[PDB]
């Protein structure tokens, strides 16, 4: 019934809200529209896996939030397996290479790739974090999606279907569906391309022992009865001196304030008195989620590995169901796994296959890229499809079409009287990420400790100690990198010289 | 409580539905979140303006569905005023013309323009009107915007900014916010180019006497009780015998069949059991609806009549609040106004400014289009931000994004079990028009009566005959017209 602070959705960045506010002394309920804590995140453990992560599991150096939280319940995390080597499967054939890039030999093709790479970052550089429409060409770079971008920028059909690959990966979507100012702010506020791509040194260089799951259901155990699983909330009302947020179940709840943290576009399922100022109302219709299956094979061993491969492939073409994988095998090295995921498009269209027809499919693709009649013999298979779920909308995360971010984007995290919006779409560091909702969840928190006169306002954003147990290499590049032309640079020299 | 079909959505195709079905004899009720019908329309009465729309109001020739369902219901149509000059203000300076198109004068800029309208139409023939993702090259198209489509098509910036105005003023968003082949198909969709921008012979060509607010209260009228007015729905649960649908007010109904007659994306507000097919689920987080303030100018006398000007303005420059003006005028004379559209971008822009600070802007842009210090003497003002509109999301209609639209587009109208879906959106003749509400609204309760075994399949999708009071002129074009070459036709040429 009455309490301070109602948080809408138990989620990561809810329960890292709740917790906070909790620890502070407040009275806080966590409302969850499902069955479950978690969201976007989800565990599934039976004897045949033991437990795998089916939603957001990664976690990598310069995410020290997460890794601060997570380490604090008394999780740890294991290295994914990058040992061997990883492969580039193109034009059918695959080709074998170290480090976080795939190799290019070709002189001309060279100097589109490197160009292409260090542009996303040069441009990421005018971007800033916390106001990506006060870049001096916000306008200009929001109102052209990701395709346009490539197409201007890259010379060789080998970049462009690479970085191609690269956005469907990042954001699970098309580069045509994708404004290019808040795609170049995404990688941006992630570190870059090289923190972004990496498994060493980068965001997949990492998992939970035990499943990401564990995070938001360890919160849940200290929190106790204060988590109040099956109530959707459909109604908040801020008319009166408290305000009154009502669940589907018919259960009305009293707080002083309110943190929503759940994703943009799932504020449209509840229904505002009075309604949503002009710019969040208009918002909140323009901001979907990506379109993802996260799929993992079992096997009986990691055979791969006797090939002198790690798992890792990056897969290129339309025939291909899985574009991108990894190994999935627990740190003891049973259940030996690969997963893959099915991308945007790809995603919508073998939607329609069953379970088994998906299966052979991915299985088939393995034994093709990885040359193994072994990766046709699966002994277990899990799945999900993101897409159908309501109280998520897809995944990972929202994406904004073109246009939207310089018109709307400032209206993200503006509170409404007294409602605050946490989850990780307000993140401004790892935005998208397990990351970005424990940073969003805590600001918001902070803000409304602030409202109560309870905090000063330059703790409401606070900086995070880099974890001892995770240390961040930095991103460094070579001479050659910087300073070799692009391909328009190199015919301006022809072109000069010639003269 | 108990009936045979609940109709969510109490606009010109909820009422339409629901009117349809009472008259097959079946029990409807409507649910109606607002404290009124109409939706997207609003007729506003008040002892200065009498009446006045401040949402959907124009009606022509073609869209035979309103004009007969308004007929029937005892209302009358009057035309626009198009007696006089219209003025097209280009670079701060007013050209007054005749016809539905602003002349162009400089021969290159004539043959850019002349083939950025005819391509147009060219290829809206190759897109199918009840399914676009059907084009030959649909893919290609819809993955790109009108921006890249304009950018590709306009050899000059006088046809590229006319071009931009067009798409502005018709779906109420940015030339890059919205999908080339969703666009093409809107257009086509309407019966092309000249059709949809036309006053005389065209969409604009007439308005109601009294309000078109009145086909959704008089419908109201017929149905009685049966229209629960400040009933949002918030819940439908299909799991069982009988449909159970919910009310943010507690109510509970139950009934054989449903009708969606909301916004595609205000299907968000609702929570479903069971949840939504995938494809649905993520369709209604795709289609945003558009930006609007609809702003009416009163004044003593409609004075730009007496300089021969019918009051119809089209203005470009981004220094302009509002880029397109009609005659708001009574039929009788009286209540002298002028009607403007404040689009897109310059909806969100200038909503941050006061009603009156809106009013001194559009006084004195008219002013200076008009030339006429009478501008700067309004007698009275209205005006509504559709962007502001939980129920409504915005206006016109709803927006297709690149990529959306080939993903999506079999989703619209595909039934959910029981739920069948009706609203402007999922017409396939005017859909984001009054005349689409009518069209979607009886074909979803035709859908339903044929479920329930009540007429044969053929009945579903039924043609309307010609209006006897608003007959339609064919759209023509000269030998000129269709056989000078473009741009780059004229330099491969040379
Ligand atoms: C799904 C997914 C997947 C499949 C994957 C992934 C992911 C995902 N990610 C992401 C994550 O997960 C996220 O971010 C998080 O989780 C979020 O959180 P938040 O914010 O909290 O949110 P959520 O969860 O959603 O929650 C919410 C809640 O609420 C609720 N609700 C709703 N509604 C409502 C409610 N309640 C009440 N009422 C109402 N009305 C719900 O239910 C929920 O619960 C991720 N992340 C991380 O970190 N990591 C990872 O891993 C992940 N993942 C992914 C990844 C990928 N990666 C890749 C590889 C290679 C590469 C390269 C580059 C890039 O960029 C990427 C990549
Ligand atoms: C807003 C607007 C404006 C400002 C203007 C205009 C318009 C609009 N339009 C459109 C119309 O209005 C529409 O289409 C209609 O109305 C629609 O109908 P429907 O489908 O039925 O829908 P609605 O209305 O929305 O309804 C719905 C209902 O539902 C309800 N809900 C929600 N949610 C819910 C509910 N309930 C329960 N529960 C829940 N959950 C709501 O409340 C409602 O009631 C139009 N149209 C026509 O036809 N006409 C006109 O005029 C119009 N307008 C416009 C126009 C413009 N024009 C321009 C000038 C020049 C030109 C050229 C070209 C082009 O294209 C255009 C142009």
């Amino acid at each position: 019934n009455k309490c301070d602070v109602v948080v809408v959705g138990g989620g990561i960045s809810g329960m890292a809200a709740a917790k906070l506010l909790h620890d502070s002394g407040l009275n806080v309920v966590v409302l969850e529209a499902r069955d479950r804590v978690g969201g976007r995140t989800y565990t599934l453990r039976n004897q045949k896996v033991k437990y795998v992560d089916l939603g957001g599991s990664y976690v990598g150096p310069t995410q020290n939030r997460i890794l601060r939280l997570a380490k604090e319940l008394g999780l740890e995390t294991y290295k994914v397996n990058e040992v061997e080597r990883l492969i580039h499967h193109v034009k059918g054939k695959s080709y074998p290479f170290r480090g976080p890039f795939p190799p290019v030999w070709n002189p001309i093709t060279y100097l589109d790739h490197n160009n292409f790479w260090r542009t996303m970052d040069d441009m990421g550089r005018e971007i800033p974090s916390d106001a990506p429409w006060k870049a001096p060409l916000a306008e200009e770079w929001d109102n052209m999606t990701m395709k346009e971008l490539l197409d201007k920028l890259c010379w060789t059909e080998s970049a462009k279907q690479l970085a191609t690959l690269f956005v469907n990966l990042c954001v699970t979507a098309e580069t045509h569906e994708v404004s290019a100012l808040w795609f170049l702010w995404y990688v941006k506020q992630c570190g870059g391309t090289t923190r972004i791509i990496s498994t060493t040194n980068g965001g997949q260089e990492r998992k939970f022992v035990g499943g990401s799951g564990q995070v938001s259901e360890r919160i849940m155990d200290l929190l106790g009865d204060r988590v109040k699983l099956e109530r959707p909330v459909i109604y908040i009302d801020q008319t009166r001196e408290n305000v009154l947020v009502e669940t589907l179940n018919h259960e009305m709840y009293e707080a002083k304030y309110v943190i929503s943290a759940i994703p943009p576009t799932l504020g449209m399922k509840i229904h505002f008195n009075p309604p949503l100022p002009m710019m969040r109302n208009q918002m909140i219709t323009r901001v979907p989620l990506g379109s993802v299956i996260k799929c993992i094979v079992y096997y009986k061993e990691p055979f791969w590995r006797k090939k002198d491969y790690c798992g890792t492939m990056i897969i290129d073409g339309e025939e291909a169901p899985v574009a991108y994988t990894l190994d999935d095998t627990k740190p003891e090295g049973n259940y030996a796994a690969i997963m893959g995921f099915i991308l945007a498009h790809k995603a919508r269209k073998l939607a329609r296959l069953t379970k088994e027809e998906r299966l052979k499919k991915l299985c088939e693709l393995y034994a093709k890229v990885l040359g193994s009649l072994e990766a046709l013999e699966p002994v277990h298979y899990e799945e999900k499809n993101w897409c159908e779920e309501q109280y998520s909308g897809g995944c990972y995360t929202t994406y904004f079409p073109p246009g939207i971010l310089t018109q709307y984007g400032r209206v993200l995290r503006q509170p409404v009287d007294r409602i605050y919006f946490a989850g990780t779409e307000t993140a401004t560091h790892w935005s998208g990420y397990m990351e970005g909702a424990v940073e969003a969840g805590e600001r918001a928190a902070r803000e409304i400790l602030h409202a109560m006169g309870k905090i000063p306002e330059d703790e409401i954003w606070q900086s995070e100690p880099e974890s001892v147990d995770v240390p961040a290499q930095p991103i460094t590049t070579t001479f050659l990198e910087r300073h070799l032309p692009s391909v328009p640079g190199l015919l301006r020299l022809i072109g000069l010289t010639t003269i």
